Order: structure tokens, then C-alpha cells, then sequence
């Protein structure tokens, strides 16, 4: 569950889970578009007397610093905000079934080309690399 | 094995005759743990085949390399080794309607090389799944 995992990230990164923060995350997880701060404000202000466009931007900054949101900029336009779903990279042993997680700094080139050729709007990716782990390789010479 | 069956299908589709010798070499490659030399293949099979020479082994490996079934691993002066190839796969997957669209990309060499270094794995092949929203779903969502 995406909201549950976002809240876990906040707790882990020491961010207070305020009602406004919860509501902004909920909005972001449920929205398909990349909203502006004004969009978020318009949607939520009716339930938060002390919410302002400033308060929305301030929270979005906290989220960006926690890795939950990316800020999209264009020309003279107000920023838009993309909720981030994690990518995953795994090495999988074909002999013993061992799975090892690793880190790689993104696959922008592939994602950009895939978006173009398939017409999809891209969220995130999972890469599985198959082969033989160090232990099995040693065993099999 | 499923791997062998798929290799035989490739041969059939590309017009390569499926001879006993070819079948035996493919079966050997599919079953091999390390990348064999031509000499390894020859010695493994020579008992079964009277007309087999080291030349016919190399000739068949060239045919398989051309068909995309085998890659040759070269080393300065030294005898080459041969790697049976498992295909990579690239898929775009729609989170809204479940649509999967296959696409082509020319390998992920930089990622594979780094992954082997950090994890210690010897790499065979990969499957990349990209998640998003398809064109059709985006149209309804208000793109
Ligand atoms: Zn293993
Ligand atoms: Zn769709």
C-alpha cells in the first residue's frame, strides 16, 4: 500500500505525521496527474482552516527531502509534483534461487525511450538480472 | 529442456537444418556450467559422431552465433569460449488496466557490469519491467 509506505518513510526520516501531511500524501497517491500546489490547496483547504498555499509548498519540500516527491519545473510555470514510487534492482541466482538487492541510479535513457515507443507515462521500474551467484560459481568452478 | 526446445525453434525459424551434430552441440551448451571451448565440445561429442572434427564444431558454433544462440568469448591468442544465450525481455506494464506491451532495447551493458561487480554474480540475462499508465488509460484519466 502506497500511503502506508509513504508514512513509514516519514516516520523513518523523523518527519511529524500531521493531519495536513497525511492529507497531502493521500491526495498525491490517489491523483493520476502531477498537481500544482494550488491544485492541492483547492482540493484540501475546506477541511483545514490553517492551510495556505505556503503550508502546501512547505510540506511538499519536506516530502521532496524525504524522497517521496519530485518537483517538476517548466518555463515560467508553477512547479508540479510527482509522487515517487521506488524502483527495484535484483540479482537472481538460477542455480540456488538466491535474490540479492542492489542499487543503480535510475534508468532514465531506457524509460524515456520506452515512453516514446509504447506511449506510456512512466512511474517506476523493476529490473531482474539472472545469473549465478558467487557461492554457486565457486562451487561449480 | 525448455531452453533446448526454444533454441531448436530458432534454428527451424531461421532455416538452419537441425542435424544430429547441431542438436548435440546445443544440448551440451545448454547443460554446461562454465563456458566451454570448442575442444571441450569436440571431446564431449566425438564418441557419438564419426564425421565430427574440430572444424565442424567451429562451423556449427558460427551458425549458432549468426542465429543469436551463442556468443563467442575471445581472449588474446588463446582459444575462445562459448556462451549459450538466453534472451533479455523488456515490458511496459499498465498499472490501471494491466496491459503489457513488449519493447526492444539494445542491452543494459553498463547496468549488468556494475551489478556483477557489486553482487558478485556472473550475469546471463535480464527482464526489465517498466510500470506506468498506457496511452489509452491516460486519455480517460485526463492525461
Ligand atoms: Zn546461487
Ligand atoms: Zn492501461
Amino acid at each position: 500500500h502506497e500511503l502506508k509506505e509513504a508514512l513509514e518513510t516519514l516516520k523513518e526520516t523523523g518527519v511529524r505525521i500531521t493531519p495536513q501531511r497525511h492529507a497531502i500524501l493521500e491526495y498525491l497517491v490517489n491523483s493520476m496527474a502531477h498537481p500544482t500546489a494550488d491544485d492541492i490547496y483547492k482540493a484540501l483547504e475546506g477541511k483545514f482552516p490553517n492551510m495556505s498555499v505556503a503550508t502546501v509548498y512547505n510540506n511538499l519540500r519536506v516530502f521532496r527531502e524525504s524522497g517521496l516527491v519530485k518537483e517538476l519545473t517548466y518555463g515560467d510555470a508553477s512547479s508540479r509534483f510527482d509522487f515517487v514510487t521506488s524502483d527495484h534492482y535484483h540479482a537472481i541466482c538460477e542455480n540456488c534461487g538466491k535474490i540479492v538487492d542492489f542499487h543503480y541510479p535510475g534508468l532514465d535513457e531506457v524509460e524515456q525511450l520506452a515512453a516514446h515507443v509504447t506511449g506510456f507515462k512512466v512511474s517506476h521500474h523493476r529490473l531482474e538480472i539472472y545469473g549465478v551467484c558467487q557461492e554457486c560459481s565457486k562451487k561449480e568452478n
